[PDB]
């Protein structure tokens, strides 16, 4: 799954492996 | 999954969620 | 001390060395 | 530019390269 | 523009914003 | 002290709070 470090993002490729960019503008797991 | 950031460790609890302290003294995925 | 990177957690072992999982679900110093 | 990881700071040197300490005590891009 | 945190990768999307996955299997700045 | 995340550095200001740029070229505890 996605690391739980808070990282702001605008798109999914901004995030670490396993993550997508959530509607809150942070990297998160895609569940 | 363990995050793939390189983190030096002594013991498993030094590591982020999903990780253990591997043979080579870095955090990594179990086995 | 606990590094001042914001990381969400469920239990203490989710956090980096020096940190515990606070009642707000973020890593921090046991102080 | 400053990495978009949430990191608390009291002064710019607390942050990663490219970053300054913003008005709310987190690391961010200058200006 | 790539943060200088050492992160191992298999593909560019594994890396933070501004980074690509070098032939070295680490996140780094592109050309 | 300093987090044990590997961060490459040229100077101390490249590092997180409590850290300096050590002779190994990485941020560490002073
Ligand atoms: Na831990
Ligand atoms: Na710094
Ligand atoms: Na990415």
């Amino acid at each position: 799954g996605c690391p739980r470090i808070l990282i702001r993002c605008k798109q999914d490729s901004d995030c670490l492996a396993g993550c997508v960019c959530g509607p809150n503008g942070f990297c998160g797991s895609p569940a």
